[PDB]
């Protein structure tokens, strides 16, 4: 769930999911159209695609558990949806941490009409 995702993001990056990653670019938050603007946005695209691979799961509300072993994120065992959701989210958090040096506030509240283009998962 967004509660766990939010916590991963904060832990990894030192940034609050809302609003740093909830209105960024074309895919972070309410994405769904266009070419991703930068590496962070691409992280959101991949994350959207990962969720899109689980059409009978409910990633926003189904809670999972995770722990850290030596700083690394480890998804605890739960149902099979919880497992897959967690791996999607873990990958996004690490993607965000990897691209922190190019995070650009100019993409915050990015306007919808500028999200142009096409990109398949």
């Amino acid at each position: 769930s967004l509660i766990e995702f939010g916590k991963m993001i904060l832990e990894e990056t030192g940034k609050l999911a809302i609003p740093s990653y909830s209105s960024y670019g074309c895919y972070c938050g309410g994405g769904g159209k266009g070419t991703p603007k930068d590496a962070t946005d691409r992280c959101c695209f991949v994350h959207d695609c990962c969720y899109g691979n689980l059409p009978d799961c409910n990633p926003k509300s189904d809670r999972y558990k995770y722990k850290r072993v030596n700083g690394a994120i480890v998804c605890e065992d739960g149902t099979s949806c919880q497992n897959r959701i967690c791996e999607c989210d873990k990958a996004a958090a690490i993607c965000f941490r990897q691209n922190l040096t190019t995070y650009s506030e100019k993409y915050e509240l990015y306007p919808d009409f500028l999200c142009k283009g096409k990109i398949k998962c």
